[PDB]
């Protein structure tokens, strides 16, 4: 059951979504960035710490962009056999929570790209513009953050999420 608070970290962001793990922090895709843009939520790219590697971006901004939130804890993927949910925000508005058992994490090729990913298992699929969704679990009281939505293989049943460096 991810709370209203949770989802509100989800976020449309270039050709996807976006998660604000902080009030500062912002996660995604790096192929979702658009790339003819200089300014994101009103900043210009000179007030943003931009770390990028192997499909995952992260953002860090200036000033409190979201001032609601609480931190919380960006994890490099998580152990395998971790049940976690992909917080899916579709452009109409419907949220579609989908549970998926994470495996291995690796270096993978995928349409060209170095993806430093781990794969998952769903326990519906993900479409085109799904892309930068937030991979959650709950850690006991709280929830931990551990990798951003990149690839569903050609059948539909297996997923890749890029996680961070
Ligand atoms: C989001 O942009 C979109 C989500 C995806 C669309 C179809 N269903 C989904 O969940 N992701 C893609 O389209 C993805 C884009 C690449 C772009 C470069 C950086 C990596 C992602 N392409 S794809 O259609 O998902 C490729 C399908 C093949 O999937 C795999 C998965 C694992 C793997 O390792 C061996 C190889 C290929």
């Amino acid at each position: 059951h991810a709370p209203p608070t949770l989802w509100s970290r989800v976020t449309k962001f270039g050709s996807g979504w976006g998660f604000w793990v902080s009030p500062t922090v912002f996660i995604t895709t790096t192929h979702v960035v658009p790339t003819g843009v200089k300014e994101f939520f009103g900043e210009p790219l000179s007030s943003i710490a931009i770390h990028q590697a192997g499909e995952f971006t992260q953002f860090r901004f200036s000033k409190k962009m979201r001032p609601d939130l609480t931190g919380m804890v960006l994890e490099e993927g998580c152990p395998e056999g971790t049940v976690c949910s992909v917080l899916i925000k579709r452009d109409s508005g419907e949220l579609l929570p989908l549970a998926v058992r994470m495996g291995a994490i690796a270096s993978m090729r995928i349409q060209g790209r170095l993806v430093h990913g781990q794969s998952g298992m769903l326990l519906l699929g993900t479409i085109p513009g799904d892309c930068g969704a937030p991979y959650v679990h709950k850690r006991g009281n709280d929830w931990v953050v551990c990798g951003v939505h990149a690839a569903a293989t050609k059948s539909g049943n297996t997923v890749v999420c890029a996680v961070q460096a």
